[PDB]
């Protein structure tokens, strides 16, 4: 039941945002609330039916901005995943490559309009090599953070 | 990176574990395990490359079936040496078959890339890239189940 699951995970995320207001320093929570509004605005403006963005369609300047927002939000997401921060365990170059890998993965979700597991067979030819390299890199990062 | 030194040490460490298997295993159990392992080590010397990896796709169907049966019987000892539960107990029969196939694909790609370490998909040949990814994922999936 993809709908119910989504509803529940929505209320659950809303509850975490509330625990974030309580637990975060005052400046920290300003900066975070702001970053997250940029992200949620961007998914409403550019995202598909599932809220996935085709980052390759965007201008280089907006793509730079989105990548900056996700760099700032990423350590909160790591913590919610029960992992150590990927920013701390990765190099600056690697952390940049990681954001790019995540973007590639989101683009492929747009092209295959798939919400769960991507089937490598269904990925357009233009994106196969790039996708597989991003999956592999995301796995390497995941193992460094637990 | 000292490939020789690490390969020598792992060699001696594996011999120590064979010695402890002679001691810890039932008489029949160790008889059957010693034969299966001999099949495995004979097959790697007959068909393996410089690193002892086999191109299972080049072999006859009959021989490939045979090597898969040998690996099915050795796999729970290997699970135990990794400090893991038996993949055999935690997977269905069809999944365990596909696991062995994943491991064989992984072995083939090692022959093609000539690499004994982490395989980068870039360096894997086009006829093999998608199979390799699928095998790595399934291997990942199984590994999560046995911890
Ligand atoms: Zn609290
Ligand atoms: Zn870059
Ligand atoms: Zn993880
Ligand atoms: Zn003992
Ligand atoms: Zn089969
Ligand atoms: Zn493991």
């Amino acid at each position: 039941h993809a709908g119910t699951m989504t509803l529940e995970a929505y209320m659950r995320f809303s509850a975490k945002l509330s625990e974030a207001k309580d637990e975060m320093g005052t400046k920290e929570y300003e900066v975070f609330t702001k970053e997250l509004k940029k992200l949620t605005n961007a998914k409403l403006a550019y995202g598909d039916a599932n809220g996935n963005i085709d980052y390759d369609a965007l201008s280089p300047e907006k793509r730079e901005e989105m990548k900056t927002v996700s760099m700032g939000l990423q350590p909160y997401f790591d913590k919610l995943n029960g992992h150590k921060s990927s920013k701390e365990v990765l190099t600056q170059e690697e952390f940049d490559r990681y954001m790019e890998a995540l973007m590639t993965h989101e683009i492929v979700r747009v092209k295959t309009k798939s919400t769960g597991a991507i089937k490598v067979e269904e990925v357009p030819e233009a994106y196969k090599e790039r996708f597989m390299k991003a999956e592999q890199f995301m796995e390497y990062v995941d193992e460094k953070v637990r």
